[PDB]
Parts: structure tokens; C-alpha cells; sequence
DNA sequence: TTCGACCGGTCGA
DNA sequence: TTCGACCGGTCGA
DNA sequence: TCGACCGGTCGA
DNA sequence: TCGACCGGTCGA
């Protein structure tokens, strides 16, 4: 029955024949009857041999380290994005929200404040372009976004996902939708970086996506002129984090550390290794509260 | 004939025979008679198909993307040095030295400066280690730094190299070592990030690097009271250069938009797409001036 | 004698002489506005005193008696003489505003709604702390404004007399503007004073210091790079190089980075000899 | 024998006969035997009638308040400068000195400073005028200047002054330049202004000081990256403190509420009112500890 | 078709 | 070994 | 000439 | 009572 799989999937480009892998209908394919837990490296490599076999059955032929390293990467996030789904739900956060973010063309995440904060980012923008040398403050949309908010919640988002569907993963990848416009920009409390792995290049992509971000919130704060409002930035690895990958990670938000009396503050304020199901939720419980 | 090539190299891992690829073989292979010129990638290209040659000769395997990866930057970034150490020279710069930078593990380039300067940067990163949230500075020593310091430059560094052999390139990736503690923090004039190819995270490395190494500048400005003083940091690509390339380049220093005073700047000052040799002393020309 | 420069009031059972240097004023120029040296006109005001009471049997009031009043009178003198100077120089967006005490009406009050409110979420700010902080004042004694809406007709009537009503209309011109003034349209202050010692100068770098960092985050809430304020010294006497160089001392909020560009609390120091110098001194302001 | 007095004099101010109070005298001979104690305010009153007394009878016109005014301050600068000397005798604070200053003129309170400090001010001032609209750092000195450097500390000091003569006054009001280029930037912990009444206006001058000297103290944290180093200024007054005066003195450090997050500081600490020289040996137990 | 964001497989020290 | 820095091959919108 | 002090108001 | 003004010193 593998050759009946959809995980994988052929087409032709400019003549040529290409296999193009399916991420999630291996995951549909594999986890329709419960959802996944316990070790998720096993599952990526569940996934992934999954495909391999399928493709072996299909006698089609094994796809690139690019594909399955973007695959994966899919994989990663939605089982964690489900996992967060769920995890409001058992935990009874009536009034916040975990969301897993598009990419920033598809929504920029700035899409999900009210239209004041939006016009106050957008006064923002206008002024840094309004220069000799135009500057920006751009950075890919956070994996997830931790939204505080009771209004945003609709009853339909307590209806635990048990099993991966097109349907139930459509839901959960489409909730950023329903937020749109209608968040205030204190409302935002934490985002969250999510990689299978990392490398010493690589991580420093969460350092930047914290100091932008934490940059913009910063702006926000002193639009509004509240030292209390706080977001936080967290990075998640599906495997263990090294001394070095954590010292990285330990970089100041070089906008916090410009006066010798300005509090010292990180980009990523701290960085998760999962290595089960039941750690993004204990992930979660520190984010959280 | 090919069969001799060292551009790949046999060995055994755990009983696993494995094959590596040697980029500097490659190199000195392939330009011993004269350095390279022209199109940048129709050069890659033509040290990768060498390297794919050289192994379906020997018979061996055909090495993996992420061999080819790896390697590739290697050679981008050599065939640069070398260019830039004959720039130097043929432009005529006693005062200048365009220097290759090995891993931070290797050379912190924090290395690279004076005992009074080192021990400025010794405060700060003490200081910062000195809260209840332990925070540093932290990145990738910057692919090249571009210092002006007319004490450094010793006669050496005035004989053009011609042809890639084992010690025209060896001169040139240790260049580095001679000016080890010998910099005056305002020596220190540009960064120069090298890839053969941008990617929407990728590129973010980039202003990240910027970011850091203009905050860690920004303090040593402060710390000597100068504000004249200046560091920039560039980005070179050896393909096109998006407008979403640009964009994202044009990120500002978080740490220069904190005021409404403040003057925004770029973590990346400029962005480089460098299709041939030519456009290597073009770049220099523009950065150096 | 029949004057009413001075007074006679009863402070228990020890009859002292106060003076109403407003009288002083209108009973001594119903007939024009002063002109000239401002230096002598103020002794002018003194001396029509100094008699008031040689030939109405009364004591000479005290040397401070006179410092109080001796600064009134130059300030009216060189508010009523900026009316005189938008009046005659074209400058109808423009209103030079004699300031009462911050109690009477602090100068907060000049702004709209939303402006005023931006300042409550600072200051209110600052008291949220375990030491609470304020940013506190005495009002610039001279304001410029410049929003058109602001100009009423009346006020390109010159006034060429001092009048009980040409004063009080002067000196009440800032009701007119009240709760009506956009945040950016505040350009500049002026401290007075007839004179400056080592010790009172001081007290212009801090005007200037506490209104400049009040502005600045006005321009930081609007995000508006562009705007500005300043701050301006003057005295009807010589100023020495040591009130200049004190009268330098920049804004310690506008030199923290050092890269942020450096400002001074008082932009610039005025020595005012004569009426022609309040002109200068406010073409150069205006810009 | 009060016709003979020293606490007036007779000099020739171009033909007419004026007299100059020669306020020290008058110290030295209401209190030729002890220090004044018991009620500051009163003590000035005395101190006022003892002059005011060697006048009438000398034939001479009570000099003007003016004159008063000048002589007042000096007086309370002056019992204040010898109960906080005898203080730290009593208290015994062999680290500490308490020191009356002379005008900027006759001694810049910078000169306290070693060389490596007064270098660092250096810098700043010099940086400062560097511009087209020049600016500079200028307040008069502190009226009292406490400083906390063990090796300052000469055992001639723990001699407490119990009379008031020539040789004493003089001692306490020359103590200053026994310190002279000594001094590490933060062996400086606090100024206090004196004064023995308040205004509306003058009262603002305290405000000017404290933040021009926190505005130095602020540049050498930085200079010597230390976060640690605290410097405190605070105002007393022989009379009653208002709300008013309150209020005025909370003004903050224009330069600590830049940033939403940067937390306000006042320029004033605190104010005292002075009502008996009990009171000065409490304001120093809580400006000291 | 282009752009966004993903990461795994190195070679060298 | 592990740690530093490199980047090319995706799948989705 | 300059530094720093403050007490005696007039008005609200 | 509180706001803001400044002129008359004594010393260096």
C-alpha cells in the first residue's frame, strides 16, 4: 500500500521529472488515528523513514538532504503547534493563544496589532526610511507567537486536536488568521524560534530575531510610554543544546547594553532543548507563567 | 592525470570508508599556474566539476551537497583573499591590510587589538556576565576585517601572489596571526561578510554580525570618548542581490534607533553582488575609498 | 503725591508701604510706551516712586521692595514691546506670550488634549517609583508660538500707550491661547532678568534644561525628529564671559551617548541695553 | 568693648566711608572659647546682633541685609563645615571626609581627582566644545563635599575643633587642598548645597548642581564601566521645607529619564531642614550610611 | 516565477 | 570527538 | 572682576 | 502661603 502513500508527490518542470515530498500528508498519513508523542526526534526519523520507504515502494528516488531538511522542519512545527494547541486546553489558558506563524510575505506578523499600534509602527518605519542611508527593522515572522488576550479567544480553539487531518491541521496553521488586526501591542507576550537543530551560524538567526523584535516591542513601549509591558523571545531545539550554543544565545540585545546603566537583557531570554512531547509543555508551563 | 588529484581524500570512520574533499587541493590544483579571474561562479563551477571529475575518475563517490557546501564557501572565500591582497598591493596601500579571519575559536578576532583596547572590551564583557541574567556578545569572527594601522604592514605583504600553491594561500589564511595584540581599536576601519548565495534567513547573519560587532565598536567610541571614529560592515555575494536581499540588509543597529534623536544605521552599511574578479576591487575601492 | 504707585497697608499694627508697580506704569505711560534705554526707563519707573512717598510723608521701600518690582517692570516692558513686534513685522502665526507664575497657569496648559495627556503619562510615570521624580519648573517668562489658528485680529492692534487695559491684555494673552496649543507648535522660551549673578544664572540652564527634556519626549511620543525647541537668556546688562561659558552648559539628557549630538539648556544668552535689542534678539529668535 | 570689634571694617569705597562685616571675625569672637551648638537657627540670629551690635554703638549704620545675606550663608556654611569636622571626630569614620569647598575659581572641585580621572573629564570637556554649537558641564562647587578614600585621612583631622579661632576656621576651610589630585573618581560619594533659606528660584539652583555633577559622576560610570559606583547630592536648609520646596527638589537627572525602561533618578536625593546641630550629625548619619 | 524559512552534511582546527 | 562557519536543495504560498 | 550667598518683596 | 524677582554684599 506505500505505493498508494501521498507523502510523495511527481511533477514535470521545464520538461523535467521531479519528486516533490508532501510533509504533511506523511503526517496525516502516519498519525490520523492519535496524535504523536514521546521522543520527537524518533518521530522526525519515523516521519522521514516513512517517506523513504514510500518513495522506496514508489520506485521513486531517495529526495535531497534540502528536501528533507525543509520537511522536517514543517514536521517539527506543526507537531509543536498542535502540542501548544492542545496544551492551552489541558491547562485551561482561556485567554491566551499559541500560534504558529506563516512565513512574513504570506502575514506579516505586524498584521496582528489593532490599527493604533499599527500606526504607531508605521510612523516608525516612514521615519528610519526618511534618511540618507534608509534603514529597516526586517526579520522573518516569529515561528510562534504567544498572544494574551481573552476577547481573541473563540470557543472552537477548546476542542482538543486528536488526531493529524487536513482539516485539524489547516485549523491549527490558519489560526493566526482570525487574530488579524485585532491584537494589542501589549497583548503579545513572547515569541518563539523552533529548530530541529542548530549550528553555530544558524543559531545566531535567533539572536537577530529577538533583537529585531524585542527592538520593535521597545518602540512600542515608549510609543505608549509603559516600562512595564515585557515581551520575551525563546528558542527551541529539538536536540541538546551545547555550552556553546548556550553562551551564543546569551548575546545582549545590543539596544539594552548601550548605557552603562541600561540593563543588560538577552535577544533570546532562554533556550529549550525538547527532547519529548511532554517537554513542550513544560516549555510552555516557563514561557507561560 | 586526474587519478592523482588531491582534491578528494580517502579515509576510514568507525570501518566506514568515507571520502572528503580537500578545497585547497582543489585550488592549488587548478590555479598554480596563474590566480583565477572572470566570472566568480563559472570559477566555483569550474573547481566543483573538477572535484566531480577527480572522483568519478578515482572511482570513488560522488561527494554530497553539503560537501559541495561547505567547500564552496572555502573557495569564495579565498579566491577573495587573494584577490584582496593583490588589491592592496596594486592600488598601493602601505597602510591597509585586507585579512581573512579564521573561525572564533581559532582567533577570537577580539585578538587582533592592542593590550589597552583588549582590556576595555575585558570590562564590558565582565560586566555583562555580573547580573542575576548572565548576557554576552557574542558571533562569528567577520569572513574579512579591513584594518588601517601603517605600523602593521611589513614588506612581505607587498609581493603579489600569482599562482594558489600551498604557501600563497598559507601566507595569506595566517596574515592574521602577525597583527595578533598589535591594533588600535580605531585601526579597525570594516567587516566584510562573505557567501556565495543569500537565503531570506541567511542573509540575517549578516546583520546580526554587523549588529555586534558595531555594539561592541559603539563601546569602545565611548569608552575613548571619540566620536569620530568608525566601523562599517559589508556583505558580498557572488550572485544577484534581490530587492528582498536589499531590504533585509538595510536593517538598522537596534542599538542606533533606540532615540528619536538617534541616528538610524545599518547593521550592513552596503550589500555587494560580485559577478567577477573586477567587481572584488570595485567593492574594495568603494569600502576602503 | 496724588499717585497711586505706592500704597500703605496694615501688617499687624506696623504700617508698611507696599508698592503697585502696575500704577507705576499706566501713571506713567498713559501717555506712550517707553522707548530708549531699557536701563533708564526701569529707574524712571523708580524714581516716580522714590517721590510718591518723598512728598506723600512715606518711608523708602526696601532695596528688595524695589528688585521685585524693578524685574516686573522690565518684563512688561519687554512684553509689550514684542506686541508691538509681530504688529509690526508681519508675523501673524506668531505669538510672544508673557507667562504668569506656573500656579496661576502652569504652561502646560498651552497644549491640546492629546499633548497635555502624553506629558500626564510621563509625569505620572516618574511618581510611579520608590523614589519619586518629577519635572519641575518655574514657567519660561517669555513663550513664542507659532500656529495660525492662534491669531485673533485684536492682537495686530499695537499698543503705543501703557494702559491699565493695554497691560492687562497683555498680560493675559496666554488665556486666549490655552488648551489650543498643537505640542510642535511651541518653538521657543526666554528667561528675563535684569541682571545675572554666578549663582542665579544657574537657573536658566535649568529652564531650559526642564523644558528641553519636556519637549524631547514630545518629539519621541510623536516620533518627530524634526521639531525643536529653545531656550534664550536675556539681561538689560553686560554679560561676561563667565555667564556665557555657564550659560553653555548643555543638556546632561542631550549628551548621555557619545554620539548623541550635544545641546545646551540655553541656547543662546541676550544682553538687552536698549528697546532696539528686544527687535534683534527676536529676529534672531523667530529665525 | 564691642567698640573695638574686628566683625566690621571701614574701607574707602571711592570717598565714602563703607563697612565691610568681616564674618569670620565674628565667629571667631562669639565663639573665641567654644563651637556653637544647640539651635543653628538661633545661633544666627546671636551671630547676626553680636554684628549688629558692634555697629550702633561704633556709631555705624546696621549694614544692609544684603550684606546680611552674604554674611548669613557664610556663617551656616562655616558651622556646618566644623560640626560635620568634630562629626566624623566623634563618629570616628577614619575613611571619610567631610569637606567645605571654596569657590570654582579658587579651587574646581575637578582638581579633587587623580591624574587618571581629571584625564577621563578631560576627554569629555574637550569633546564637548568640539562643535559648532559648543557646550560645556558648569555649576558652582558643591558646598560640601564628602569623600570616602582611607589613605586621605591624616591623624591632624581626628583633632576635634572645640573653639573658634583664626587657626581652626582656617584649618577646616584649607582642608580641601590637602586632597588635592588624590582623590579616585569614586571615592566621591555625595555633595550637599547649603543654604540657609529657600526660594522659589534659588531652590532650583540645588537641582542645576545635583544634575550637573550626577551628569559628570555619569560620564566616568561609563569611563570606568562601573555600574556600581553611586554618587548622591542633597540640599539643607536652616529653615522649614515645604511641599513646595519638596516637590521641586524631586526633580530628576534629565539625563536618567531618557528611556522608558531607564529608571529616573533625582537630581536632589533628598533635602534637610536644619533646625539644631543635633540635626547636621543626623543628615550626615543618613548622606553617610 | 519569485520569495520566505527550513536545516543537514560537511572540512578544518 | 566536538565546535566553528559554510551553503545549497527544497515545499509552500 | 568673578564666585556664591540670600532675604525682602508684589501678585495671585 | 506660594511663585518668581534681583540687588547688595564679603572673599578671593
Amino acid at each position: 500500500n506505500l505505493t498508494n502513500s501521498n507523502c510523495v508527490e511527481e511533477y514535470k518542470e521545464n520538461g523535467k521529472t521531479k519528486i516533490r515530498i508532501k510533509p504533511f500528508n506523511a503526517l496525516i498519513e502516519l498519525y490520523h488515528h492519535q496524535t504523536p508523542t514521546g521522543s520527537i526526534k524518533e518521530n522526525l526519523d519515523k516521519l522521514e523513514n516513512y517517506v523513504k520507504d514510500v518513495v522506496k515502494a514508489k520506485g521513486l528516488a531517495i529526495p535531497t538532504s534540502g528536501a528533507f531538511s525543509n520537511t522536517r522542519g514543517t514536521w517539527f512545527e506543526v507537531m509543536i503547534a498542535i502540542q501548544s494547541w492542545n496544551y492551552r486546553v489541558k491547562r485551561e489558558l482561556n485567554d491566551y493563544l499559541i500560534i504558529k506563524m506563516p512565513n512574513v510575505k504570506t502575514f506579516d506578523f505586524r498584521k496582528i496589532f489593532d490599527n493604533e499600534t499599527r500606526e504607531k509602527l508605521h510612523q516608525l518605519e516612514k521615519s528610519l526610511l526618511t534618511h540618507k542611508q534608509q534603514v529597516r527593522l526586517i526579520t522573518s515572522n516569529p515561528d510562534l507567537l504567544i498572544i494574551r488576550q481573552k476577547d481573541l479567544i473563540k470557543s472552537e480553539y477548546n476542542l482538543p486536536i486528536n488526531k493529524l487531518t487536513h482539516e485539524n491541521i489547516d485549523v491549527a496553521l490558519t489560526l493566526f488568521k482570525d487574530i488579524e488586526g485585532k491584537c494589542k501591542w501589549d497583548s503579545l507576550v513572547a515569541g518563539v524560534g523552533l529548530k530541529t537543530s542548530l549550528r553555530p551560524d544558524r543559531r545566531l538567526q535567533l539572536v537577530h530575531e529577538g533583537n529585531i523584535l524585542k527592538s520593535l516591542f521597545a518602540h512600542l513601549k515608549m510609543a505608549y510610554w509603559n516600562p512595564k509591558a515585557e515581551f520575551k523571545y525563546y528558542g527551541a531545539s529539538s536536540e541538546p543544546v551545547s555550552k556553546a550554543d548556550d553562551d551564543a544565545l546569551q548575546t545582549a540585545a545590543t539596544h539594552t547594553i548601550v548605557n552603562v546603566n541600561s540593563t543588560p537583557e538577552r535577544a533570546v531570554d532562554d533556550i529549550f532543548s525538547l527532547t519529548s512531547f511532554e517537554d513542550i509543555d513544560k516549555m510552555l508551563d516557563q514561557i507561560i507563567k
